[PDB]
């Protein structure tokens, strides 16, 4: 009964504590529907010229090792949210006809089968949850299951990440006074500090000093990375 | 049976070819969980300091002009996401209580229960469907069912839309080339033309002819609102 499931699932996620309870109620849920590994990726929307991608897996060291010297993240399409239908995705050949060496690889080291759901959170990051299989044979899943039942996983999992404040989903810090995100909000559309000044009757200095308080209090060279950080996370 | 209603749905907003369409399926479903009225309201990420809030509904056009002379938009807590749990929102009086008049207003015109769900969209829109009746008589509806429909009409209605290109879920379009959005996220990183310049190996002049073009198709009046535009709602 789904609606069970889905009732001592919140349940479970709203009461963990740590990280690893998280990480090993995947673990156990892969398992339950015959899945040999996961793996959590989340693709931050920061910085904007090399996002961050921080992930937890199940996978040996070697293979994770492997991934990572051969680059595989560049072409990796179980993480182009592109691909997915409703957040879903349920890996076939035609998906790694442009990813060769990944396939290759997996296939190699003894992968047959598996599925990616994803989700975009509210800070703006991508969050993709796979199970994967190295048994090629026939489980009998109704999808229509796998699909609800992985769309809390990913949602649930990340949501509680994000309650306990983890290095995985957590964006830059922009701990931001009512005044700073006001001056923010007009300097992302397109006024200058004198303009500012006049829209909300104070000096240039004023305007000059939030923006200085900002770009200090996390590490920014001007105003643009600033308004363009906040606007990415949805801090603005 | 919730697997097959859910197929069903799926498949009907996927084959909707025009916006009074799926404002129509949504009515008929409203009216399927026994409510009277529904709302269909869009909070867009841009502008930063107005932001447009677009909706459609079947509420009488007396009661939406007046909402909109009274300017309950600037108290409503149907429309706040802190306040939803699981994007979920059953209305009660609590919920009013730094919305009296609003409160007040719609009890008096007849008025008396209701249910909000919410989503944020990929261009970081976001959408409420909010459903209402004016009979205080408890209905049997199991609360997860309600939940997991409701998670479905306002995923799917806002989907269609976007798919039919509509007016109320579509942010400013932002048709860059792939040097104007690599040279935009160079720009939403802090970095000056000059230091973008050495980073692609071309001269100021290009990186600021780029720059002109971008503020030319969106009409900004400078690359600063042309970035955070961009950070905003995800083109970038
Ligand atoms: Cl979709
Ligand atoms: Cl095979
Ligand atoms: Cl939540
Ligand atoms: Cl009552």
């Amino acid at each position: 009964d789904f609606f069970s499931w889905r009732r001592t699932m919140l349940l479970r996620f709203q009461r963990m504590e740590t990280a690893e309870e998280v990480y090993h109620e995947i673990e156990l849920q892969a398992q339950q529907l015959e899945y040999d590994y996961y793996s959590l990726c989340v693709r931050h929307p920061v910085p904007f010229t090399r996002p961050k991608v921080a992930f937890y897996t199940n996978y040996p060291e070697a293979w994770v090792s492997y991934y990572q010297a051969k680059n595989f993240l560049a072409i990796d399409p179980v993480l182009n949210p592109e691909n997915f239908s409703q957040g879903h995705l349920m890996w076939n050949d035609d998906l790694f006809s442009e990813a060769q060496p990944l396939w290759e690889a997996a296939r190699a080291h003894g992968l047959r089968r598996g599925v990616t759901q994803y989700l975009m959170l509210p800070n703006r990051a991508l969050g993709f949850l796979s199970f994967s299989r190295c048994s090629a044979r026939e489980i009998p899943i109704l999808s229509d299951e796998l699909q609800l039942k992985m769309q809390l996983l990913v949602r649930e999992s990340l949501m509680a990440l994000m309650r306990l404040n983890d290095e995985i989903v957590m964006t830059p810090e922009m701990n931001f006074s009512k005044r700073e995100k006001e001056i923010l909000r007009w300097t992302a559309e397109g006024k200058t500090s004198a303009e500012i000044a006049m829209i909300l009757s104070i000096s240039e200095n004023t305007v000059n000093f939030h923006q200085k308080n900002m770009q200090k209090k996390i590490n920014a060279p001007n105003k643009t990375q600033v308004a363009c950080y906040a606007a990415a996370t949805g801090l603005i």
